[PDB]
């Protein structure tokens, strides 16, 4: 029954998930001055031309846009990655107010929200086997700030009314995640974890430096979602972010000078 509240939120997770206090937990604060440019990083390749979305789901902690990952399509490679990683889902974390909501921070700055595009390493055959591996996953993280609308986000916004409550899902085909990407692929990268239980330490994080802008109206619609199920007392789905965790024995690398 983990969640984001007082009695079940991030400070409680370690009881059921002791890895919460592990050596490579996420998210982290990205100290931009300490991050070092890495000339060993290969160009990052985001190839989403053939991405095939299937469905959108309110899982009671966020909403997931799911992809058919049965064929080699929507792939992430290059950068810090060895081999090819396949897109399985994306989701967001966001705040109750524009001043908070991101999981990663940049010199302690919190963005209004953060998009996570989740990929599994194809060497491991599927997502379930990949999460048993230290290099099983790559998550592409993208910050959201409130300003101009993101036109490519609107289709997601408009379907949220149909998945208000935990356990609701809806068909969501033909969504193009290319419409969610900023111009620049400049990034920071480090080894980390899932940011929700089970908090598994499988993730190569790739966090883009350039945020996307979304409108106040768009993020307000995220905030109308519910953590609770249909017929249950309303608890708005807001502040579904884990705070920054200790960096410990890690270096953050920059893809740019
Ligand atoms: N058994 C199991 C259950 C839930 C799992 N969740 N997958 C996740 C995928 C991505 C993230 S995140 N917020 O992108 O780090 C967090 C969790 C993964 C494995
Ligand atoms: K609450
Ligand atoms: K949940
Ligand atoms: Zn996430």
């Amino acid at each position: 029954h983990w969640g984001y509240g007082k009695h079940n939120g991030p400070e409680h997770w370690h009881k059921d998930f002791p890895i919460a206090k592990g050596e490579r937990q996420s998210p982290v604060d990205i100290d931009t001055h300490t991050a070092k440019y890495d000339p060993s990083l290969k160009p990052l390749s985001v190839s989403y031309d053939q991405a095939t979305s299937l469905r959108i789901l309110n899982n009671g902690h966020a909403f997931n846009v799911e992809f058919d990952d049965s064929q080699d399509k929507a792939v992430l490679k290059g950068g810090p990655l060895d081999g090819t990683y396949r897109l399985i889902q994306f989701h967001f974390h966001w705040g109750s107010l524009d001043g908070q909501g991101s999981e990663h921070t940049v010199d302690k700055k919190k963005y209004a929200a953060e998009l996570h595009l989740v990929h599994w390493n194809t060497k491991y055959g599927d997502f379930g086997k990949a999460v048993q591996q230290p290099d099983g996953l790559a998550v592409l993280g993208i910050f959201l700030k409130v300003g101009s609308a993101k036109p490519g986000l609107q289709k997601v916004v408009d379907v949220l009314d149909s998945i208000k409550t935990k356990g609701k899902s809806a068909d969501f085909t033909n969504f193009d995640p290319r419409g969610l990407l900023p111009e620049s692929l400049d990034y920071w990268t480090y080894p980390g974890s899932l940011t929700t239980p089970p908090l598994l330490e499988c993730v190569t994080w790739i966090v883009l430096k350039e945020p996307i802008s979304v409108s106040s109206e768009q993020v307000l619609k995220f905030r109308k979602l519910n953590f609770n199920g249909e017929g249950e007392p309303e608890e708005l789905m807001v502040d579904n972010w884990r705070p920054a965790q200790p960096l410990k024995n890690r270096q953050i690398k920059a893809s740019f000078k």
